[PDB]
């Protein structure tokens, strides 16, 4: 059995969900029409590092359905989906990710990713949050030659990239999908809209409703919080380092605050800058009993997690957690700090996860075909491509668009077919 | 007299006025704070056109404080304040400006603002739309190479820019102020999402609540526009030829929908596409009785303001007509298609002015002391000026920025001072 999951015999509720996913994810299912016969992704091997959702489980079907061969794990302990691993499983394909991995599994998973049988070696590499790219180059530099390059997902995987590459560390070219407009305007901001929301729901039965709530960054995260929260009648509040976001927060009726200031006046806590230790032990020991705390952003470390371990941690259910400080007084903290919409719901629904995922194969396929094209940099794929993601997601939700006549794409300098936008455009 | 008003002794209700707007426009009075002793723009002789409202009085006033001397025009018949050009000129402002001008005295305006007494001649250009760039370029070559530079208000004077670059038409360096992050995201979504309802509650007493309203176009302006409706109770509809701003418009619940189709239906009509003729006489001939059109692009020429000359115009009061049709069905036209927040009200309120001016402060700056440094081709100003003037408008609304520890910028690899964003980062 080349895979490892955590029950095979989820396959078939896997497949069901599968089923129903494809129906509210025409970007792909629009990829397979266009492309499976001709199968532009026959001979690309790649080995992929994200969340092992339903969601992503049309996404790996859609690769293989363009001749691609993958072995896949999950970039968190927590968002595997066990039934999706499970269809993608039965399907023979080489997937190493369950639902509460420990750490050490975490990355003898993705090492799994890196060597299959009979010699088998990737070519490409789908990363989401920089994990994969981090093994690959810092610990098997020999397979660095073959891999023609690396496609990323999310916002803090893009950040290692120009780190990287400004210190002279990325020795592959890498197509930053995050910075798609389909992917970051949509999927980081519609997505978390309603996903914090489910993962909050899921886990407490708090109301949101009166609260006061502190989101912390307000980035395409930040703000896809803000609007879900403050539509469910909280009184919302934001930090932030940046004064051009300060300034939006603020001109949407936000106050805009510090934690080292409102600390304990706070019932709800989420981290969504992508940072290290934007909550700290001194936060949290000010927090009011029975405050939730919780990260939307790609990595535990926006909260010191650490400190808090030599409390008692008085398991509520799976991935809810109380933390018992010595005075007595009790945090909720939520999947121990990790991804809080895919650690206690099932992350982004799939309509707009079609966006992101579009966008994947999209520079999959620019990869394996023009990979030589393209130097040891960050780059994104054109605009007439994010319009195409677009189109191709306008007819499932019934919007019907205007045709430019001759005159009209004169006037604002513009072909009738597209781009529409000047490059830099920031919609 | 060096200046055309309607009346000067408006003046002191518009020093009134403009003391008060001083207080809502922290940026402007923060480069008087910074600048008018050193007087970088000492020697700066800007042509200014630009609607000449109490806002743009505390522009004219700071760059004057900085040093420059001015002569000033509107970019439309409708939008001037009369009182806040009564108090420019009897500041011995040469200003040439009043609500409602024909096009013949628009244009003798316009050019009133490139020669003054003694031989005075602009050495930049200050513009709002275009139209001062294109008097300049097509009747006036040989000033052109005295004008050190142009910096540009508005996405439809850019999009002018763009069109005379690519046809080697541009002989002088432009900066795009539009695009600013503190100015598109800013200025053209709060500002409308504020000074739409202005203009449509002065101009007529329809209710918004459960009307049936069109916007068309779902750029800044459509996505601020469509915003301010639906928080009035309004079915808000939404046309676009952009499949991604389709999208979006789609994923904040609006139907988007084709004028061609639901002309019927509508109650109120919005054009914000900056584009030519899109709204035509048959989509007016087929309107409701009493449906509202109105225009908040920048040129009347969205709506074929043309075909409707034969019928009569009855007037309601200024800026407020019917078009009576022949078989006895009107419709209400909004200052004769002209800007409507301008034209029927005030415009934008003082304080996102005050940030949209800012970048035209720092853009004279830069011009006047290193357009040697440019080519004949169009810029924007750097990232860390743009969040230069987001920190500048912080105080007044009560936000508190959170400083990085060294370890937090180096872990999403800014400097602690900024900037803080990638270049293309979209906000
Ligand atoms: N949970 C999900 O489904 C999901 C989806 C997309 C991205 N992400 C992750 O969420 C994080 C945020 O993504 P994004 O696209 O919003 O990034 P972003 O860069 O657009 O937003 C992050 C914001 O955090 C702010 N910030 C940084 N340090 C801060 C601090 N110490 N205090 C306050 N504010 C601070 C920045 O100024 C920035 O505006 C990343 O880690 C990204 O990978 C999660
Ligand atoms: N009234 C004001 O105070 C104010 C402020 C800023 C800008 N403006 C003006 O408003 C206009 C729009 O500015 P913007 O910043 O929103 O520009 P934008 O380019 O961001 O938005 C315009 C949108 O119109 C869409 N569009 C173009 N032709 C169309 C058509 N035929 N049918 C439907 N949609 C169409 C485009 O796809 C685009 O998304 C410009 O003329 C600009 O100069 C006015
Ligand atoms: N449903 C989902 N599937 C995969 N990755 C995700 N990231 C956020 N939501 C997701
Ligand atoms: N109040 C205002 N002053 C000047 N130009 C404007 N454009 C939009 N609103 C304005």
């Amino acid at each position: 059995q080349d895979y490892k999951v955590a029950e095979i015999s989820l396959a078939d509720w896997g497949r069901k969900e599968i089923a129903i996913a494809e129906t509210e994810m025409p970007g792909l299912m629009a990829l397979r029409e266009e492309f499976s016969a001709k199968k532009p992704l026959q001979g690309a091997r790649i080995a992929g590092c994200l969340h092992m959702t339903i969601q992503t489980a049309v996404l790996i079907e859609t690769l293989v359905a363009l001749g691609a061969e993958v072995r896949w794990s999950s970039c968190n302990i927590f968002s595997t989906q066990d039934h999706a691993a499970s269809a993608i499983a039965a399907k023979g394909i080489p997937v190493f990710a369950w639902k509460g991995e420990t750490e050490e599994e975490y990355w003898w998973c993705v090492e799994q990713t890196l060597s299959g049988p009979n010699g088998w070696t990737p070519n490409l590499l789908l990363d989401d949050g920089g994990d994969l790219t981090q093994v690959v180059h810092q610990k098997h530099p020999k397979l660095l030659t073959a891999i023609k390059g690396v496609s990323e997902e999310t916002t803090t995987g893009v950040a290692r990239l120009y780190e990287m590459a400004k210190h002279g560390q990325l020795k592959i070219p890498a197509i930053n999908v995050n910075n798609a407009v389909t992917k970051s305007k949509f999927d980081n901001l519609y997505g978390c809209r309603e996903s914090l929301l489910d993962g909050l729901k899921r886990a407490t039965d708090v109301m949101i409703a009166g609260k006061v709530a502190l989101i912390l960054g307000y980035g395409d995260v930040g703000k896809g919080c803000a609007q879900a929260l403050r539509g469910q009648g909280a009184t919302v509040l934001v930090a932030e380092i940046d004064p051009i976001c300060a300034l939006q927060a603020a001109m949407e009726g936000y106050r805009v605050v510090t934690l080292d200031d409102v600390a304990e006046q706070v019932d709800i806590v989420v981290t969504a800058t992508g940072n290290y230790h934007v909550v700290t032990h001194d936060h949290m020991k000010r927090m009011r009993n029975q405050a939730i705390l919780c990260n939307i952003g790609h990595f535990d470390s926006e909260i010191d997690i650490q400190s808090l371990k030599q409390y008692q941690w008085e398991n509520i259910k799976p991935q809810v957690d109380h933390v018992i400080f010595p005075d007595g007084k009790r945090i909720i903290i939520l999947a121990e700090g990790r991804l809080v919409n895919l650690g206690c719901a099932t992350g982004h629904p799939s309509f707009v996860m079609s966006a992101s995922f579009t966008n994947q194969v999209l520079a999959q396929i620019e990869l394996f075909q023009n990979s030589s094209q393209y130097q040891n940099q960050v780059y994104v794929l054109p605009k007439v491509l994010d319009e195409k993601v677009a189109r191709l997601h306008l007819g499932r939700i019934g919007a019907k668009l205007t045709q430019l006549s001759n005159e009209q794409a004169d006037y604002i300098g513009v072909d009738k077919n597209g781009p529409y936008k000047p490059d830099h455009y920031r919609y």
